[PDB]
């Protein structure tokens, strides 16, 4: 009887120390893994915005973390852009015609310079 | 009297002349005040749609319709280079996606989808168009 | 910018100008505000000692110098001709005296004094000086 | 006694008689007495003021106070005289020094023109 209870004492023990033995194992590889993810990561050229961040994220659970923020941020730059094309052709169409731009005797127009580029804008 | 009317004649003068000067410069000072006015409400046309933040803190103290011209060549370069930042984004970003469907620490495993599983949604939003 | 700095270049130009026909101008405004002020401290420096009323009613009104210069030749023209009076005045009333101390009809009779008796007085006052 | 009543009706009636003769008589050679005294008078040049009006004068009390009047105006115009000689002395001194008349580089004062006829107004 007394046999089952000092082998039951060790079996715990053994345990713990497989326990404990697997888990400093798992973390040792998971970080060759987190490290090899951001390897992998800049095969292909990396936003500046999160460069400088992604290699200090400790998880991989942090570099999904930092897409996300870069998927936001990507998100807004094209509402921005929504906007920017919007007034740019407010813009143009108000400086063609006020007194103070429009292509005159005198020379163009204030923005006749830049007719070229904005045409670009709009377009696409 | 003989003294009095010739100084008379003499002012008159002085004053003809004095007039000649304030027509002039008059003349000058108004085609100043109206060319101000015209900014201002050009400034006021340009704001019916609305200003970029970028344009607008500095759009107000223009002194010409000129300093505006400039600020909108810079907001058109701000925004050409908004927009090749954004095909860099969107090269990584799709190479992200694939790299996290398949990497160990992030697929879609037995204990649950992948990381960027929940964020597949506004992913391919950004991909198509 | 390229076309705002430049622009920025023609305003101050413009403005150089404007100023310098404002500062001419000025010169002129002020030397006559300054003359006028002139005037005013003349005609009060005037009035320190009476104002024959002759002069007086015209005096305040004067745009000159050389108006008020103008209404002293006139004082002095009317001052001379009364001085002429004077002695017309005098001459005859000598006579009318010397006319009614004799006349019959204004004697000194037996029915009380000459009639310029009682003026004898004032008379006699004229006559000296 | 009947008589001297009717004497004296008479006395009364004559009286009065003579006392109207005599005072029409006056009256007559009173009236030759003033206009022979305006004729004498006329000898001497009569004062401009006077003349129009010693004409009609109809006593010679009148013409006395025609006198009167005339040395009236002719006390106020010497004293008048004393004022106006008191202030263009007052003038002249003025101009000599104010820089809107004075003798400058540009040409005498405007009273030196005058300077001449105003002495002789201040000594006399």
């Amino acid at each position: 009887a007394k046999q089952q209870r000092a082998e039951a004492t060790e079996r715990v023990t053994a345990g713990l120390r497989e326990v404990l033995a697997a888990r400093e194992r798992r973390a040792q590889l998971e970080a060759e893994g987190l490290a090899n993810l951001k390897t992998l990561l800049k095969v292909v050229a990396v936003p500046a915005t999160v460069a400088k961040t992604l290699d200090q994220a400790r998880s991989a659970e942090e570099i999904a973390d930092q897409v996300e923020i870069l998927v936001d941020q990507t998100e807004k730059a094209r509402e921005l852009d929504v906007q920017a094309v919007a007034w740019l052709e407010h813009a143009q169409r108000t400086f063609e015609t006020h007194p103070l731009s429009a292509a005159s005797g005198d020379g163009p127009g204030l923005l006749t310079r830049q007719g070229a580029r904005l045409q670009a804008l709009f377009d696409t």
